[PDB]
Order: structure tokens, then C-alpha cells, then sequence
């Protein structure tokens, strides 16, 4: 094996893209993920949303019984 | 320093195989985050079904809220 | 091109260089994906937390409705 000067140039090259082009692949994944989860966070305001929705809902029907428990005394 | 070609092979070696095994840790960090947010689509998705179960209760007591304060008149 | 070794010398050393900083660019981003993912899980507890909380009014705004329904008969 007397591994030469232009072999290593070689072996320089192909490393590197080959380390570069995984390094693309991590960085692609990463994008997705980053994406997910702004879809996730405003998932969650959402779902905020409709329970605010239903606490105003449910502070109605806590007076309509109220109302009610009242007059039919 | 009369930094010879054996010596740059055994850098280029260590060089490389570090930023594998750096870019390996990456990879399985990324793939846990992967995996945490797919849990957490999971949850999201029961805190909607949830709520859903709400939502119909919610029609069910104005229904009968409804019939109550009409008949009491 | 009669490309030597002190200038693929330098090519190592540079190119290891911008792979490591790319790579430290990467996990920097999964770093804070991290945090992301811990404050959305959060997100997730305390959605759960208010969703029990609306879980028992509702069960004492049946037994209301229900008090009232039975004593106005």
C-alpha cells in the first residue's frame, strides 16, 4: 500500500463532499422538523382558542342555571 | 514542522472519521426529536377528540337548560 | 495543476474547519428545536390541566340541571 500524494488528493475530495452531502441531508430533515412544528405551535393556539371558546360558553350556562335554581324558588 | 504526506493520511483519517462520528450524533438526536414530535401530534390530536366530547356535551346541557326554563314558565 | 502537499495541507485544514462550523451551525438549530419541543409539551400539559378543570364544572352543571330538572317535577 504505498499510498500516494494524488490518491489522498482524492480521497480529500470524495471525503469531503461525501461529509457535506450528509451534513445537506441533516440540515433538510432539520427545515421539516422546524416546519412541524410551527404547524404544532399553532395547533396549540388553536386548541388555546377553542377552550377560551368554551369557558365563555360555560360561564353562560353557570348564570342560565343560576336563573333558574333562583326563580323556581 | 516538516508535516509529511503519512502524517497528513493519518489527519485526514482522524479528520474525517470525527466529523462522522459528530455528524452520527446529529443524526440520532434528530431522529429522538423526530420521534418526540410525533408524540406530540399524537397528544394534540386526543386533546382535540377531547374536546370534541366537550363540544357535544356542552350542545346537550343548553338543550336541556332550554327545556327547563320554557317549561317553568 | 501540479497540486502539492502544503497546498492540500491547507485544503484539510480549511475543509475540516467549514464542516465542523457547519455542523456546529446544525446542532445550534437542534439545540433550540430542543427547547422548542420542551416549552410545546408544556403547552400540551397545561392544555390538558384546563380540559380537567373543564371536565369537573361540567360534571356539577349536571347535577344541577338534574336537581332542577326532578324538583320541578
Amino acid at each position: 500500500k504505498p499510498i500516494t500524494l494524488e490518491k489522498l488528493v482524492s480521497m480529500v475530495a470524495v471525503g469531503f463532499a461525501e461529509t457535506k452531502a450528509e451534513t445537506a441531508t441533516i440540515k433538510a430533515e432539520t427545515a421539516t422538523i422546524k416546519k412541524d412544528i410551527a404547524g404544532m405551535k399553532h395547533d396549540i393556539a388553536q386548541l388555546d382558542k377553542r377552550i377560551d371558546g368554551l369557558d365563555k360558553k360555560i360561564a353562560d350556562l353557570v348564570d342560565r342555571i343560576g336563573r333558574v335554581e333562583s326563580k323556581l324558588d
